[PDB]
């Protein structure tokens, strides 16, 4: 319901010594599910606080649709005036207030009569399917119900934008699938623009249609999840977005040499970083007569693992310590020599520092 325009936004702390956000540019579309992925300290929370209006850019500007809301250290439209709902990592329900009371809290100063408050609370409660537990205290609620109450609370003032800062922390994994699914359902039910930030790539593929990767204050790449996955701008982005084998090698006329392996790609540097995802590796004791797979050389199985019903096979090239792992339905025992194949169009390559 609202477009978020971030133009050259920077944010400094410690009187300038720390640059938490550096020249961030991004246009989030109205009604879009947008995600930001980045390691601890990347500046995710700082970013979300600026969007919320709890902080302002040191330099640069922020627009909601065509409305300027903050500019170069100045707050133009305060948080209470932005039509935003928030669930932050530190979020907590007031333990001594019922579910009703928690959801109603934000309406305290909204000039609504008792009946208008009740109606609004019950309406959102129904949407989140917790109308029947409105009289419960948070301790009487399941983990799933607690999140539903927090969401209802964030949505009670009918916002155009919902902000989630690493919300799926209190959950495990069965609960994580459900919580993610709930976020998407609610976004569809209301049409809100959605921004979720996390250090967990699972949260991103699960919820966001477009994602920005944040590293040390810099937004290094923006695109659809699959675009970041297949065409990462760096080896660091490549591994942040998913599992990958990282290999260092020498660039030569034949390609990037790594022990007994030779990758048919190149960079304009002395050495290169090779990135190859597990699904893009295939091991075989015989030559594979299949054009979609490319032989890179001989390898040797170093160790095998088992998890999630699959075997994790780790090899090294001959005359190298570099590791390459991949998953398979069948095991190959350690010490065995094998042929290593890769999906050539899937080899990722970067100049080395
Ligand atoms: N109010 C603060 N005072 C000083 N430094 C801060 C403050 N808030 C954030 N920072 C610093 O800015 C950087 C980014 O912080 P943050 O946005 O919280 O990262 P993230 O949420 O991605 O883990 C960190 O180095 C952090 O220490
Ligand atoms: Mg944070």
């Amino acid at each position: 319901m609202v477009r978020i325009i971030v133009k050259n936004v920077s944010k400094v702390f410690k009187k300038g010594k720390v640059v938490a956000l550096d020249n961030v540019n991004i246009n989030i579309e109205n009604g879009e599910r947008f995600g930001i992925l980045g390691p601890s300290g990347a500046g995710k929370t700082t970013f979300m606080r600026i969007i919320a209006g709890l902080d302002v850019p040191s330099t640069g500007e922020l627009y909601f649709d065509d409305r300027l809301v903050a500019s170069n250290g100045k707050l133009i439209v305060p948080p209470e005036d932005r039509k935003i709902g928030m669930v932050f990592q530190t979020w907590a329900l007031y333990p001594n207030l019922t579910a009703f009371e928690n959801i109603a809290f934000p309406l305290t100063n909204m000039k609504m009569s008792k009946e208008e408050i009740r109606k609004r609370v019950e309406e959102v409660a129904k949407i989140l399917d917790i109308h029947h537990v409105l009289n419960h205290f948070p301790r009487e609620l399941s983990g799933g119900q607690q999140q539903r109450v927090a969401l209802a609370r964030a949505l009670v003032k009918d916002p155009s934008l919902l902000l989630l800062d690493e919300p799926f922390s209190n959950l495990d994994a069965r609960m994580r699938d459900s919580a993610r699914a709930l976020v998407k359902e609610v976004q569809s039910r209301l049409g809100v623009t959605l921004l979720v930030v996390s250090h967990d790539p699972a949260d991103i593929f699960a919820i966001a249609d477009r994602v920005g990767v944040l590293v040390k204050g810099k937004l290094v790449q923006v695109g659809k999840p699959e675009d970041l996955y297949d065409n990462p701008v760096s080896i660091q982005v490549a591994s942040l977005i998913g599992e990958i084998n990282e290999l260092e090698g020498k660039v030569t006329n034949e390609g990037v040499v790594i022990g007994s392996l030779r990758f048919p790609v190149s960079v304009s540097s002395d050495r290169a970083i090779i990135g190859i995802r597990p699904e893009d590796v295939k091991l075989s004791k015989d030559v594979i007569k299949d054009d979609s797979w490319i032989l890179v050389g001989k390898g040797k199985v170093k160790v095998i693992g088992y998890q999630g019903g699959l075997f994790r096979i780790t090899i090294t090239p001959l005359d190298s310590e570099e590791e390459i792992f991949t998953y398979s339905d069948h095991p190959i025992h350690s010490g065995e020599e094998v042929l290593v194949y890769v999906r050539k169009d899937k080899i990722k390559v970067f100049e080395k520092n």
